[PDB]
């Protein structure tokens, strides 16, 4: 059970303040409506997730975080029904999103997630640095991408192997976008020579994969019953043929080693800024970039403790039905 496993330093101060935000946004939009769906949004807490998860975010920063949040949880949800089995379908879809990430504004008029995606895009790129515009705009590219291979593995019916599983999982999961996120929302710019070191390469895809790691543990309850196949304790399972408490403690495994690997690269940062003979600024940037990273996890998993959805899910959306109340995205 989720309640008996586990795996913030600060909690954004804007959180009471981004709620009120969030919810004007999300109607406004158009991305969630009035009733069920605006009850089970209610219920999920973005506004929390962004808080413990970028606590570094003030104000209109802190805004921009939930808004981005609540697009990925709506988004990812059209997918648990008919469009989660149609890989064509799903491709072109999400072509149709990509083409906003590389400069196409979708008009007046366009469906609910191509107008909040346009309007979290255009907000994060506003003032960014032209390499973070462009590393970011590849990683929504991965994110988008990546749903429709998810849809061919729920045809197949089998897990896939741990690389092909990290290949697909990585992506549909947001990839690097959330760290990309908190960055912008902290304000730094992480110098290049810094961010491509091995040390925080490596870090780097530690911690996102923490994050999906620990949501594929709490949330595979729910997606298990729609024939959902990339989770991390489902490819446990098949590749090792053990039982499932076996697989969910490997799955534990998965996590902490990739938390301690980051913690003792974490420790070489200092010294790495050193010889490269950063200055003193990016040295601070270097060192938020760090707190950022360190926040995700924590932070993630301090708001999937607390949160509706999970527990809520398969309640309120069995999975003989799909996974929404409400329709937002056309295919
Ligand atoms: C990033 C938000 N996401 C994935 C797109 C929305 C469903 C859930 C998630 C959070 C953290 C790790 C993995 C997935
Ligand atoms: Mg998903
Ligand atoms: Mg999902
Ligand atoms: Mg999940």
């Amino acid at each position: 059970m989720p309640q008996d496993i586990d795996f913030p330093a600060g909690i954004s101060p804007g959180l009471e303040a981004t709620r009120r935000h969030n919810l004007g946004w999300v109607r406004r939009l158009g991305l969630v409506g009035d009733g069920p769906s605006l009850a089970w949004y209610t219920s999920w807490d973005m506004p929390r997730l962004a808080a413990c998860g970028f606590p570094h975010a003030r104000g209109a920063a802190l805004d921009l975080c939930a808004d981005a949040m609540a697009f990925f949880f709506v988004f990812d949800d059209q997918f648990d029904g008919p469009l989660g089995r149609d890989p064509a379908r799903a491709a072109r879809v999400c072509r149709r999103l990509t083409g906003i990430v590389h400069g196409a504004g979708p008009g007046p008029g366009a469906d609910a997630c191509s107008a909040a995606f346009a309007d979290v895009w255009a907000r994060s790129t506003d003032g960014a640095h032209p390499g973070w515009v462009a590393r970011t705009a590849h990683e929504w590219e991965y994110y988008f991408a990546a749903q429709a291979h998810e849809a061919i593995n729920r045809l197949r019916g089998t897990p896939g192997d741990m690389e092909s599983y990290l290949q697909v999982r990585r992506g549909i999961a947001g990839t690097d976008l959330p760290l990309s996120l908190g960055e912008r929302a902290a304000g730094i710019t992480v110098p290049a020579a810094a961010f491509h070191s091995p040390q925080l390469r490596i870090m780097r895809e530690a911690a996102i994969d923490v994050v999906l790691m620990c949501n594929d543990v709490y949330s595979l309850e729910k997606e298990e019953a729609r024939g959902d196949m990339d989770n991390l304790v489902l490819v446990i399972e098949h590749a090792r043929r053990c039982t499932r408490d076996e697989a969910v403690t490997a799955a534990r495994g998965e996590v902490a080693r990739r938390v301690i690997r980051f913690e003792q690269l974490a420790r070489e940062v200092p010294a790495l800024c050193a010889q490269l003979g950063l200055s003193a600024v990016e040295r601070a940037h270097v060192d938020t970039y760090l707190g950022v990273m360190e926040a995700w996890m924590s932070g993630y998993h301090a708001w999937q403790t607390q949160t509706r959805r999970y527990t809520g899910a398969p309640h309120v959306l069995p999975s003989t039905g799909p996974g929404y109340f409400d329709e937002v995205l056309p295919t």
